[PDB]
């Protein structure tokens, strides 16, 4: 099974990995992780984190430059992805493709039924052949550019009002594991 947590920046979404990870192996299934962006590894990652840090001239200022970037980092892995999947009875992906659909959208102020997380499908699950994820989970919290990381929050709940990409849950700071788990189980 292949789970993508997914959200804004400082929701928490690594401890929620740690903790369903928990739940999960407690009740008897391996579990594996990876975290993207692949920061480090990723020679796309990390020319696209330098170029939200001013780097690389204008290249920050294409949002579909960026999602282009961050999508052949996601690429890179898919054998990596579909390793994991064959190994473990649960893969846990601290962000996956909804990212590039929410960041890009809030970014230029489109929906989830817009352009851009369309075109994030194609790119991503069609083109690029990464596989869909069985769940997304949307890590929704109060507090973790503002009016943007907040409209990021708000366009990522209509990925998963929408069931992009797949089926989603939505889930809050206090959220039980051991529950979400069970949930989650096939
Ligand atoms: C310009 C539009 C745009 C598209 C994007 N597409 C992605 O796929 C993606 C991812 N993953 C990110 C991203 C990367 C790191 C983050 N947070 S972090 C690890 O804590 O630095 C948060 C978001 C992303 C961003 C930031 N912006
Ligand atoms: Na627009």
């Amino acid at each position: 099974m292949l789970i993508a947590i997914e959200g804004v920046d400082g929701a928490g979404k690594r401890t929620l990995v740690e903790k369903l990870s928990g739940a999960f192996r407690a009740a008897g299934r391996s579990v594996a992780t990876l975290a993207f962006p692949r920061y480090g590894q990723s020679v796309a990652a990390d020319i696209a984190a330098e170029a939200l840090h001013g780097e690389h001239g204008d290249l920050a200022s294409s949002v579909y430059a960026m999602a282009t970037l961050f999508a052949l980092d996601r690429a890179g892995a898919v054998h990596t992805i579909q390793g994991l999947c064959r190994g473990y009875d649960v893969v846990i992906l601290d962000r996956y493709v909804a990212s590039n659909a929410a960041y890009s959208a809030a970014r230029l102020h489109e929906n989830a039924a817009g352009k851009a997380a369309a075109w994030v499908q194609r790119i991503e699950f069609a083109r690029l052949g990464l596989p869909k994820p069985d769940w997304q989970v949307l890590l929704a919290v109060s507090a973790e550019d503002a009016e943007l990381q907040q409209r990021t929050g708000a366009v990522y709940a209509e990925l998963a009002a929408q069931g992009w990409g797949g089926r989603w849950l939505v889930v809050g700071a206090d959220v039980d594991p051991g529950r979400l788990a069970a949930t989650l189980a096939p």
